[PDB]
């Protein structure tokens, strides 16, 4: 199973100056439940922006740097190596790798942030004519989650 896993705002912003533009604890928990025990694949810049591999799952970084090495991180140098990864594989970021993978994945787990943030990194355009809405769940607002958001699982028609 090959999935995209992304949070993006109303204009598909996913990042600003190496940071997430929003603070949404419920989405981090969403990320944890989906991807714990499985595989996250990310381009080099997305990994560096995070700074450490995420615990309790395989962390795979795509880069052309043959000296890249980080404890707890498996390195690949080719898009085609993604297809040899066993198990459930989530494409995690960033804009470049999403552009390379959006036409290849089976499904996408999107968190739509119902806001307009300043961004410099974007998720590719996509149309619902190509994706069936398997589920759409509104996140709950509270104390620490103050931006409306929606969990979409989209599956390729
Ligand atoms: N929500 C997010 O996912 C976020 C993502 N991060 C932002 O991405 C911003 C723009 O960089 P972008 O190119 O989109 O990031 P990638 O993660 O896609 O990193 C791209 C890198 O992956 C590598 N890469 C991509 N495609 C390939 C490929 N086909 N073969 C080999 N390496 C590849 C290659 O690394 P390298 O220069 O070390 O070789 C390439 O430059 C960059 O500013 C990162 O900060 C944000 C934080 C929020
Ligand atoms: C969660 C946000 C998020 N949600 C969803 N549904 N999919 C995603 N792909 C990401 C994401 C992301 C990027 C890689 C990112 C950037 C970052 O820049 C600091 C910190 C984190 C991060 C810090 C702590 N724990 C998990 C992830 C993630």
């Amino acid at each position: 199973t090959l999935s995209i896993l992304v949070a993006h705002d109303l204009q598909r912003v996913i990042g600003f100056e190496n940071q997430l533009p929003w603070h949404l604890p419920n989405d981090l928990k969403h990320v944890k439940k989906l991807s714990t025990g499985h595989t996250l694949v990310m381009g080099r810049k997305t990994f560096e922006s995070i700074g450490k591999p995420l615990p309790n799952r395989r962390n795979v970084v795509l880069t052309s740097d043959t000296s890249f090495n980080v404890e707890g991180v498996d390195v690949i140098h080719s898009i085609e190596d993604i297809y040899q990864l066993p198990g459930h594989v989530f494409i995690f970021g960033g804009q470049t790798l999403f552009e390379e993978m959006i036409d290849k994945v089976d499904d996408m787990y999107i968190t739509v942030i119902e806001g307009k943030f300043r961004g410099d990194t974007f998720f590719p355009p996509y149309t619902f004519e190509d994706w069936e809405v398997a589920s759409s769940v509104e996140g709950k607002l509270d104390e620490k989650n103050t931006i409306p958001h929606t969990f979409l699982h989209l599956i390729r028609k």
